[PDB]
């Protein structure tokens, strides 16, 4: 399928735990992810939060993924050329969020996987969603 094989790619290796592709447009929906996993689970009021206004408040309290809640590390998702959101969950993976046109790029590295791995690789599917007017 399309969009499945987006999954495929960011999960080629043993590395990242989960990942998913999340529009964000009118009405939130996965459009593809890891079955089994967390991200498959994200509902659009977290959605809401990600690429919400107030972006002070999911620091001090943190925001949750699927249920699971995480720390933020890292924010400049709403930054043109950088859209990426760094976080951590609260056990500790780490996790990048970003931002294209009309998704969301979300990636979870397993136990010990660096956070800038991690990074590097989401904004990486992104950076090439948005270059395919995505």
């Amino acid at each position: 399928a399309g969009w499945n094989a987006y999954i495929d790619n960011l999960m080629a290796d043993g590395t990242c735990q989960d990942a998913a592709i999340v529009g964000y447009k009118d009405s939130p929906s996965v459009w593809a992810a890891v079955p089994g996993k967390t991200f498959v689970n994200i509902t659009p009021a977290e959605v809401g939060v990600l690429v919400g206004k107030d972006r002070s408040s999911f620091y001090v309290n943190g925001l949750t993924l699927g249920g699971q809640k995480c720390s933020v590390i890292r924010d400049s998702l709403l930054q043109d050329g950088e859209f990426s959101m760094d976080l951590r969950t609260k056990s500790t993976f780490n996790v990048t969020v970003t931002k294209t046109d009309k998704t969301l790029v979300l990636l979870t590295g397993k136990e010990g996987v660096h956070g800038g791995l991690i990074n590097k690789k989401c904004y990486e599917m992104a950076s090439h969603l948005r270059r395919s007017q995505y």
